C-alpha cells in the first residue's frame, strides 16, 4: 500500500496534481518534491500562447496551495535512486529516504542533429527559459522556422503570425499533426495556416545549415533569422533504465501507475500505459493525462479500494482562430461531420464511429458539443448517426443515454 515518506522525482503538472490529491485523499505523512528546474511550477501550455505576448511568468504557475505541507526542492537533479536501499541520490550530495517513490519526470524536446552548431538562433519549446529566448527574437517582419507540423508548431505559428513575424514550416508526412489527429481535421487546420500566411513545406526535411540557412532534403534550401524544433519528445526514463525498471522510451505502468519494481511508480509523460480505446500501450502525452493519472494513481495509494486510471484520452490545441478539442480515437469505421467546414465559418464537429461505437470525436468552436459527445464516448455509446449528423441536441442525446 501507501508507505512514507513520498518522494517524488520531477515537479511539473502530473507531479504537483498527484501530491495535492495524495493530501486531499487524507494522506498526512511526510512529502518532498524534487524538481531540476529552478523555478515556481508552473503550467506549459501558455508558453506557445498568451505567455508569447504577455511574457508573464506570475501568470502562469500552478496552484500548489491544495497542497499543503509538502517540501519542494526546486533547482536539484535526482541523479540515481538505490530500490533496495529506498533512497535517491541528488545533486546536492544530500540524500532521500523513501517508502513510496513517484516518478513524474515527464519528457523532453528531441533534438535536431543536423542543426549542430547552426551558427543562427536553435530553440525547443519545453521550458519557460525556452519560452524566454523565443519570445526574445519574435521581432516583427523577422523570418522563423519551425520545424514541425506537430502541435507545439502549429501553435508557435499561429501566435507568430499574430505578431507581425513571418512563418515557415517543414514537415516530414504529408499532413500536419499525423500523430492525434483526424485527416479531416489535418486538411483544414493546413489550410487555415496557408491562409493566415504560413509557408508549409510537406514531405520535406531539414539536412543541414550553413551560415543562417537550412538545407532541405528537396535540395533546396530556406532562410531564418530563427529555429524553433517541435518533433516530438523521449521520455525522461533514464534513471528508471539504470535502477532496472521496465521501460521502452516511457516507463511501463498498470492502472495503478505501478512500475515493474516495487515501491516505485510513475505518472505523467514519462509513461507508456493502456490506452482503454485502443487496447494498445503507449505514451499518452496530454495536460489531461498528466492531472488526471497522477489523481487517479494517488487516490489508490491512499485507497486501494479505489479503482485504477480509466479516463479516457483528450486535449484541446488553440491555434489561432482555430478552438480546437480532439478526443477519443482519430478514425475508426466511418466519421461523420456537423457543420460545414470552411474557412470562413471555421465551425464545426466530427464523430469517430467503429461499428457503430463512437470512439472519438473533434471540436472546431464548438466547444458546447464537447462535454456531451466525451459522454457518450464514454460509454461507447452507439446513437442512431442520421440524429447525430443533423442538427439535433447533443446535450439531450447524451442526457438520454
Ligand atoms: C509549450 C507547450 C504547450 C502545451 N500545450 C498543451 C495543450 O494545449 N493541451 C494539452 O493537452 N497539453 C499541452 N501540453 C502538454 C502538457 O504540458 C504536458 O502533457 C504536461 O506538462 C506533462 O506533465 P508531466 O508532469 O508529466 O511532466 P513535465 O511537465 O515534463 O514535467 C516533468 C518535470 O520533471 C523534471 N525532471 C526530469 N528529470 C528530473 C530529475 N532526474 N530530477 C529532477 N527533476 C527532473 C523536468 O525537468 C520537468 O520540469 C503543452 C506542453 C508544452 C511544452
Ligand atoms: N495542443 C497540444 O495538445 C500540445 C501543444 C504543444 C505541445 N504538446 C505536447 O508537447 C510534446 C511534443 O509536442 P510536438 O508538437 O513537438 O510533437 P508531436 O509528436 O505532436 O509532433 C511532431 C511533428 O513533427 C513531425 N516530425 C518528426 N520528425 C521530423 C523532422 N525531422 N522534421 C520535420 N518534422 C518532423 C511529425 O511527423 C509530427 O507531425 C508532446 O508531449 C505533446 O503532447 C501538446
Amino acid at each position: 500500500a501507501l508507505k512514507a515518506p513520498v518522494v517524488v522525482l520531477g515537479a511539473g503538472l502530473a507531479s504537483v496534481s498527484f501530491v495535492a490529491e495524495l493530501r486531499q485523499a487524507g494522506y498526512q505523512g511526510l512529502i518532498t518534491v524534487v524538481g531540476d528546474e529552478a523555478e515556481r511550477p508552473y503550467d506549459r501550455p501558455p508558453l506557445s500562447k498568451d505567455f508569447m505576448a504577455h511574457g508573464d511568468a506570475e501568470k502562469i504557475r500552478l496552484d500548489c496551495k491544495r497542497a499543503p505541507e509538502v517540501e519542494w526542492l526546486l533547482g536539484v537533479t535526482a541523479q540515481s535512486f538505490d530500490p533496495q536501499a529506498h533512497t535517491v541520490a541528488l545533486s546536492d550530495g544530500r540524500t532521500l529516504p523513501y517508502g513510496t517513490l513517484v516518478l513524474a519526470t515527464g519528457a523532453a524536446p528531441r533534438a535536431l542533429p543536423t542543426l549542430q552548431g547552426a551558427t543562427m538562433p536553435v530553440h525547443t519549446l519545453r521550458t519557460l527559459e525556452d519560452a524566454r529566448r523565443i519570445q526574445a527574437g519574435l521581432r516583427p517582419q523577422s523570418r522563423l522556422l519551425i520545424v514541425g507540423g506537430g502541435v507545439i508548431g502549429l501553435e508557435l505559428a499561429a501566435t507568430a503570425r499574430t505578431a507581425g513575424v513571418h512563418v515557415s514550416l517543414v514537415e516530414t508526412q504529408p499532413r500536419l499533426m499525423s500523430r492525434a489527429a483526424p485527416a479531416t481535421l489535418a486538411d483544414f487546420v493546413a489550410r487555415y495556416h496557408a491562409a493566415q500566411g504560413v509557408d508549409l513545406r510537406f514531405e520535406r526535411s531539414v539536412t543541414g545549415s550553413v551560415d543562417g540557412v537550412v538545407l532541405l532534403d528537396d535540395g533546396t534550401r530556406i532562410a531564418a533569422d530563427m529555429v524553433v524544433v517541435g518533433i516530438g519528445v523521449l521520455a525522461n526514463d533514464a534513471l528508471a533504465r539504470a535502477a532496472g525498471l521496465a521501460c521502452d522510451d516511457g516507463i511501463f505502468v498498470d492502472a495503478y501507475g505501478r512500475t515493474t519494481c516495487p515501491d516505485v511508480y510513475a505518472l505523467g509523460d514519462v509513461t507508456r500505459q493502456r490506452n482503454p480505446l485502443s487496447g494498445r500501450f503507449e505514451r499518452i502525452e496530454t495536460w489531461s493525462n498528466a492531472q488526471n493519472q497522477g489523481i487517479a494513481v494517488a487516490r489508490h495509494l491512499v485507497d486501494p479500494t479505489a479503482p485504477g486510471y480509466a479516463e479516457l484520452p483528450w486535449y484541446w490545441s488553440d491555434q489561432g482562430a482555430l478552438r480546437i478539442q480532439v478526443a477519443g480515437l482519430a478514425s475508426g469505421d466511418e466519421e461523420i461531420v456537423r457543420g460545414e467546414v470552411s474557412l470562413d465559418a471555421p465551425k464545426f464537429t466530427l464523430i469517430e464511429l467503429q461499428k457503430g461505437r463512437i470512439v472519438g470525436a473533434t471540436c472546431v468552436n464548438n466547444a458546447r458539443d464537447f462535454a456531451p459527445l466525451r459522454r457518450l464516448l464514454a460509454v461507447g455509446a452507439k446513437p442512431d448517426r442520421a440524429a447525430l449528423a443533423d442538427p439535433a441536441t447533443d446535450l439531450r442525446k447524451l442526457a438520454a443515454a
